[PDB]
């Protein structure tokens, strides 16, 4: 029921473009191994959690936490996942901003075959840009801010239960298409036989499990706001299962979509955040009928990315409203408005702004990715991790995520109790060397 509506936040840009440029310039196979395992050893049981604990409380993200655990400062990841909501969801409006304009391009025909520059150049001219990105972004956000204020969500998840399906049978075309362009052997090897060197690498670990998190709507409490609206008749660690293993599953389709094409095109891995932007302009133009798939590829994406940014918004608007006493529509368009000023000079990152650093040796896009996705995300999953495991009781815990007298039961808290805390932190010791 209202567990597809988690999956159709967890599904978006993150499992086919950010998946693609972080596993990219990471290795590839090393990367997807220790991703892959934190799905499964921290990620299942935080989604878990954070089911757990939306469904007992019955309310928002940071009210779930007072009505809970009333006074208790465990409420400070629920605020840290408010500002990485702020974060997050200004660059996610850049690059779904991305997206329209590519869509435009397939609707006027201009995408249709190679510039004179390449599709390479064309992306570059456009991100390279100052002024027609942040067109592009302005209309996704605009889009997102009316469907979060008017409140009409219906239209979304009756598109996710559609468009999310069409959306995945499309990648499994598109992946098998790719392996027949001559880099199969190539791709495969990169994104399936690791480098083991790569692990000894602290870096590979802090953007795994900065992907773990994103890819999965997690860390934030977004997820905590979808459990509460999720009746007890449902066995959540199955939902939490189904929505992690979904998730996965569009993300690795979507790697052997891009990446045997990558080596086909003869591109390098670590191009960058425009990598899918390059390399599928150029598989639709070698399908005769490509603009038609380039069309219906770009709508069906626009749709995963405006589901997503639905739910980003959701985060610190419900807050406000918790805090401030805000209405819905002005929370929407204040910080909808708010956010997108944010996004700006993220956008400018790629252009003129370039030049500049906040986090050391990172520019104002990856800077903003940086703090929100390996910093917030990670430290407030820990902490939502850390709050069942000690500061709630096993008895309870159990009973709210259907794990009573069971296996997993001891198996989950035991995760949340030590190995993902520990796991997070040690990768954090480790990076910050
Ligand atoms: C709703 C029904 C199923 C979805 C659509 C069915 C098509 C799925 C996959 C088709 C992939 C075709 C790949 C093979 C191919 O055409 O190779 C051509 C070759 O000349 C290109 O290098
Ligand atoms: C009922 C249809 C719904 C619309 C869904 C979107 C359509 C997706 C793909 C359109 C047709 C693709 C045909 C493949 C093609 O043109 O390959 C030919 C060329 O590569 C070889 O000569
Ligand atoms: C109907 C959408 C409204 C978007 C405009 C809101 C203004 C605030 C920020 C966005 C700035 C971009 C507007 C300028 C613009 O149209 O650029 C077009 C391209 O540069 C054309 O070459
Ligand atoms: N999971 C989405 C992005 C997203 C939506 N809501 C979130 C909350 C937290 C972190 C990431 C998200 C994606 O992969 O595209
Ligand atoms: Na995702
Ligand atoms: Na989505």
């Amino acid at each position: 029921g209202f567990i597809l509506a988690a999956m159709g936040s967890a599904v978006g840009l993150g499992n086919i473009w950010r998946f693609s440029y972080v596993t990219g310039e990471n290795g590839g196979a090393a990367f997807l191994l220790v991703y892959l395992g934190f799905i499964a050893l921290i990620g299942i049981p935080i989604v878990l959690a954070e089911f757990t604990i939306g469904r007992r409380a019955q309310s928002d993200a940071v009210g779930s936490f007072e009505k809970l655990a009333p006074g208790k400062p465990w409420k400070v990841a629920g605020l840290m996942g408010v500002a990485a909501g702020f974060l997050i969801l200004s660059f996610y409006g850049v690059i779904a901003g991305w997206i329209l304009f590519y869509l435009f391009n397939y609707i006027t025909g201009q995408l249709w075959s190679a510039p004179a520059e390449g599709f390479g150049g064309f992306f570059e001219g456009f991100i390279a840009n100052p002024t027609l990105p942040l067109f592009w972004q302005a209309l996704f956000m605009i889009a997102t801010i009316w469907i979060v204020a008017i409140g009409v969500k219906k239209g979304i998840e009756r598109s996710n239960k559609i468009l999310m399906p069409l959306l995945g049978v499309l990648l499994i075309a598109l992946a098998i298409y790719s392996l027949t362009l001559g880099g199969a052997k190539e791709g495969l090897a990169f994104l399936f036989s690791p480098d083991w060197s790569a692990l000894k690498d602290p870096g590979v670990y802090l953007a795994a499990i900065s992907q773990a998190f994103f890819t999965l709507s997690l860390g934030m409490g977004a997820l905590i706001t979808y459990g509460s609206y999720v009746s007890k008749d449902s066995r959540l660690p199955g939902a939490a299962v189904s929505v992690a293993g979904l998730d996965t599953a569009f993300a690795i389709i979507a790697g052997i979509m891009i990446f045997p094409a990558v080596f086909a095109l003869g591109l390098s891995p670590s191009g960058g955040p425009g990598l899918v932007f390059v390399v599928l302009p150029d598989i639709f133009d070698s399908i005769r009928l490509g603009p038609i798939v380039g069309i219906a590829f770009f709508i069906l994406l626009g749709a995963a990315a405006l589901s997503s940014a639905v739910s980003l918004l959701e985060v610190p608007v419900a807050y406000f409203m918790r805090k401030f006493d805000w209405s819905r529509k002005q929370a929407a368009i204040t910080l909808g408005v708010i956010i997108t000023l944010l996004g700006i000079p993220s956008s400018l990152s790629f252009g003129v702004l370039g030049e500049v650093t906040i986090i050391p040796g990172l520019n104002i896009f990856d800077s903003v990715d940086f703090i929100a996705s390996s910093v917030f995300l990670p430290l407030g999953g820990m902490i939502i991790a850390l709050f069942i495991g000690w500061g709630w009781k096993t008895s309870d815990a159990l009973a709210e995520s259907d794990l009573t007298d069971s296996v997993w039961g001891k198996l989950w808290i035991l995760s949340l109790r030590f190995i993902a805390p520990i796991a997070i932190l040690i990768v954090f010791l480790s990076a910050f060397q």
